[PDB]
């Protein structure tokens, strides 16, 4: 029994809750370097992640993650992804070898090439391939909506504005992980994300995050 239920409205910063990625790159398909200066807190209480450029063809992106780890329960987020070919805005749980565990993760990803859809996925002991793309019936980039997943031992249920949209029923992840949010441009995955055209700055915003334990 790991982290407890919490509600994060992003109104002020206190130690022991979150951390910014800074100064290194995830490498691989991630074609940008994380910068702390790209994670900003607005005065009206939003977490704003930016994708910017320093110099020609050099991109800086952003990632914010919890310091504690959290297990089964309901994860909800009110967010507004960026819209642009070649990028991703996300909300996901994650644990892996860096944390000394197997790779388990549950994702909500908005492919910026088409923000009228959302991609749900998950990895269990490093096995992925569960991508499910759902049509939202609206352009998520235009305003805030609530996205959520209920993660229980026998299923993952994802919801959009409170409506059940997808249910996964096998090989569900079991290792508590950190809550993460990131915005990045890829390379090497044009088929998935579209080609990134260098447009910047781009922002994804998060108004709140809530986790309710069992
Ligand atoms: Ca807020």
């Amino acid at each position: 029994q790991t982290g407890g239920s919490f509600f994060e409205p992003f109104n002020s910063y206190n130690s022991g809750t979150w951390e910014k990625a800074d100064g290194y790159s995830n490498g691989g398909v991630f074609n940008c370097t994380w910068r702390a200066n790209n994670v900003n807190f607005t005065n009206d209480g939003k977490l704003k992640l930016g994708l910017t450029s320093s110099a020609y063809n050099k991109f800086d992106c952003a990632e914010y993650r919890s310091t504690n780890i959290y297990g089964y329960g309901l994860y909800e987020v009110s967010m507004k992804p960026a819209k642009n070919t070649g990028i991703v805005s996300s909300f996901f749980t994650y644990t892996g070898p860096a944390h000394g565990t197997q790779w388990d993760e549950i994702d909500i990803e908005f492919l910026g090439k088409d923000t009228t859809k959302v991609q749900f996925n998950y990895y269990t002991n490093g096995v992925g391939g569960h991508e499910k793309v759902i049509s939202l019936g609206f352009d998520a980039s235009k305003g805030f909506h609530t996205y959520a997943f209920d993660w229980q031992p026998g299923y993952i249920k994802w919801y959009v504005d409170g409506v059940l949209k997808h249910t996964a029923t096998a090989n569900i992840p079991s290792t508590p992980g950190k809550i993460m949010m990131n915005l990045w441009n890829g390379t090497g995955v044009d088929d998935w994300l579209g080609s990134y055209n260098g447009a910047n700055p781009l922002y994804a915003e998060y108004d709140w995050v809530k986790y309710t334990s069992n």
